[PDB]
């Protein structure tokens, strides 16, 4: 099919992603603009009629390349569902969040894809000390709801509330002007409970944002690599172990001749 | 003894970590809808009884590893013995915090298991740089106390109220708006006290917490490729090593032959 | 040209760099002594006079480059032309911040100049990392300004007004005590759209952080090399590609004789 | 001499280590009892005859060692000069601040004497990046002293106070709810100035932190190698020059033999 390849060649073309990447940009500007409380109805109108367009003009990429690749070619990518789903969406009337087609840019650009899908692949790697962080967080709350949420029911009345509460203490955020020393006026040893919680919790966070941080990094940066040159950097350990393969046969030519 | 043995692998069959799992975020889920203070008394009593029925698996559970490893191999290891005071515990009517049970999750979990273990390894480590915090903050806690205590009392009037007021310092919350511009009201040059105090304690701090992150990784790490693969990588000083074995081996046949 | 030859070396010594360096810390000490209100007319006439004596010998020390190196040698200097700048500025009379004179500081000494090159060359490699934040940062805007606009103006009430109470909720600032609280108030749900922009900003940012600090030390390590001994170290790759070479070239030597 | 030998190896014990720690904790235990204002003059006339005791027997200790070591040899090391200024300024009378008397356990014990080491040694490599900072600091103060001095006095009137609230602002605390709202009530583009300074100071104090903990981690850890082996390891680098040479010489004689 010459038609279905003049079409993928031209959907991956540069000058097509640079047209979509600047709708996106025109959309998320008149999106921008459309939050201004003291516009004209005639500039409402005219900025309504330009997210109108810019939709459309989405609706006919993503139609290109549903022909382009198929039905099920198109559909076995996770960022071309993820457009799809964004263009989709548009087309439901009874939802009043159209800026989230501004995230399109991350899926359009492949560098920024790359850093997305390195954050993503990293977060299996952290999934244990994530899961430690909340089972300290929801023993946490329950401790706190039990010991002060009938002397201070505004910040730990209820689990949810001591869940928002510790969530702020855990980001230093007035905890102790704010929470602990109006807690100590009614429960003197109350920093025996919050001390702790701040260094654990902070300590935890940290480990984690590290965790995620130094994985995505490596991950995006072999990506990288793979999108320019078709492979990656083969990691030390294997340097090491191909060097020492060759130790081997050297040395099998020296014992036998 | 062919019944110990049929045990200890039901015990240590994926299905019945899965069952227990299930148990203590049951447990878990009853605890803290039991905080909720609107609930009736038949809820309460139901709940309750779900909280009874799940401390009286864990009983069994434990008394089952109890019978199929043997009261000394049971022991040995120090998170069985965490799991059997955890439950022991729950048997001392006379404590009040059932929701440390949760805590089981760490323990049966061994990925969850393994972040821990990392944590407390790496915590030998450290020790010179906590006891160097420690100390500033003692001698900073003594100056506070005789500069500050007799003109702010409720932040230093005492060893133990500086102690408290300088971890919030530490932490940045509120240490100027706070603290230490209504203390320069009197004191004027109180700065000279608290900004060294603030720099030298987030970067001794700071240091604590990333030699803790960069070891407990690395063990966990290790710990994690011998549990899959029965061994763990070895260093890359170990790897260069070797090859300057295999390098004499080779100049050894190279002069003789 | 044996002047031109002389001028050039006489700029290039360690003592004429050492007097511009004591040049631009006086300059700095009279503009800061030149903020104080309290100031006698003659004492305020004596450090303006430092002041224009300062400059003169800055212009003098310019024209003495461009007479040395030439328009195009000079000009083909980003720190050449940045010293032009900063000095030309000064013969513009109708700009108020002369004290920006101090950054010649960082353009004077070479260990402070490496410090900004590396900052600058690891500004490209973090890109899409800032793209990324800066697009979560304009969709929460426009969200926040049509979420809670009309009920919270001073900190929602337009885009503008938005983009800042975000970044001051990046930064942790009393984004609980001072915001959220508040917003909760009037919109219970408010921290389903306030918690995770936290959780993804801060780890953003401290992405886009790290991925600086870490390129620019490594660059800047790579500059203080070079000026030192002329040579940079080679990639720990580059090392062990070497070794595959003399590898090969033994084995050819193996098989063959 | 042997008894100059038998008081240095006295010196030197485990022992005589663990003793004086000893006492230096016990005189910092009595020195924090003696902060509480509700001891009887009994109870502080006992602490402040342990308090004397404690120095005594540091004054004995210290002229134990510059007679075992020698005058010469006792004020060759950083550390004995250290412990002699806080022993020696007890004896003058006319200062107040006993407590430092403490930080002999830093000195006295190695481990915490190898952080303390490896964080000073770390100091001169991001001089650079700390006198960058200081740059920035310096200009900002002058910056906000003329914008904003004569409308905001208490938090700019002086280059003094500017610095003061540059360096709260660099920490986070309150920087907007208790800082640039109330200045951008007068002044409405002052975020103009405040959040360039922030972004740029936040970024610089955290690669001031990281390359003082990254080097002072490694330099502590090489330190603790020599003090344990009498050696420290390799690096990397220099395993793979020795390498290196021995491939040259296995190829010197595989093209001659
Ligand atoms: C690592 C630092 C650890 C600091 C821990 C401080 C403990 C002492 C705190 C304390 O006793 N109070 C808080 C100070 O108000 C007193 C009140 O609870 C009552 O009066
Ligand atoms: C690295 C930054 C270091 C900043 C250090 C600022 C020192 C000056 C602080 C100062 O003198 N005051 C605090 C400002 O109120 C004045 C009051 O103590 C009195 O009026
Ligand atoms: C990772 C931690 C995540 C914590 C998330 C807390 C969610 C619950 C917050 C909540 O429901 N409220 C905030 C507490 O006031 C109640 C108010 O919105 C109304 O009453
Ligand atoms: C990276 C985020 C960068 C955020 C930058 C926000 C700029 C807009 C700030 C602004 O215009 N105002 C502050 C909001 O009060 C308005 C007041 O100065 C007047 O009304
Ligand atoms: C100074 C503060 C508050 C920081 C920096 C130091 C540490 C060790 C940790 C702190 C921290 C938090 O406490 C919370 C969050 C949000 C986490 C959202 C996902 C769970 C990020 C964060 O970096
Ligand atoms: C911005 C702040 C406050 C952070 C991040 C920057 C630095 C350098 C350090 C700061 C910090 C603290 O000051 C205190 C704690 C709790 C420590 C509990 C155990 C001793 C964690 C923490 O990360
Ligand atoms: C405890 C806080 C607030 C810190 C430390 C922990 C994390 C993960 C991130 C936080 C952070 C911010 O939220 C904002 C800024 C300024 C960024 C300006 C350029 C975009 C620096 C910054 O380190
Ligand atoms: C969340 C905050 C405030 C932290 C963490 C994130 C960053 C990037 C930097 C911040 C920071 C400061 O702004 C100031 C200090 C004290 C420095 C004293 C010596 C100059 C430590 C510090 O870690
Ligand atoms: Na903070
Ligand atoms: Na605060
Ligand atoms: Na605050």
């Amino acid at each position: 099919s010459h038609m279905s390849r003049k079409i993928r060649d031209l959907i991956e073309s540069k000058r097509f992603q640079n047209v979509i990447t600047a709708i996106i940009v025109l959309n998320g500007a008149v999106l921008g603009l459309l939050t201004d409380t003291t516009l004209s109805a005639s500039s409402q109108n005219l900025l309504e009629r330009v997210d109108q367009l810019c939709l459309t003009i989405f609706i006919v990429e993503i139609s290109l390349k549903i022909y382009a690749y198929g039905v099920r070619g198109f559909f076995r990518s996770g960022w071309n569902l993820f457009d799809f789903v964004i263009v989709a969406i548009a087309l439901m009337p009874a939802r009043t969040f159209r800026i989230f087609r501004v995230m399109r840019l991350v899926s359009v650009i492949p560098t920024m894809r790359r850093v997305v899908q390195g954050m993503l692949l990293a977060l299996p790697g952290v999934g244990s000390v994530a899961a430690l962080l909340t089972v300290v967080f929801y023993i946490a709350a329950v401790m706190a709801t039990n010991l002060y949420g009938a002397t201070f029911p505004e910040w730990f009345g209820d689990l949810s509330k001591s869940l928002y509460t510790l969530f702020q203490v855990m980001t230093l955020e007035s905890w102790s002007m704010g929470i602990v020393r109006p807690v100590m006026n009614v429960h003197p040893n109350a920093w025996v409970f919050f001390i702790p919680f701040i260094m654990l919790t902070t300590l935890t966070v940290l480990n984690l944002f590290i965790g995620i941080i130094v994985d995505a990094m490596a991950i995006t940066k072999e990506q990288e690599e793979e999108a320019k040159t078709g492979h990656h950097q083969e990691p030390i350990s294997q340097t090491l172990l191909h060097l020492g393969d060759r130790l081997d046969r050297i040395e099998k030519q020296l014992a036998q001749n």
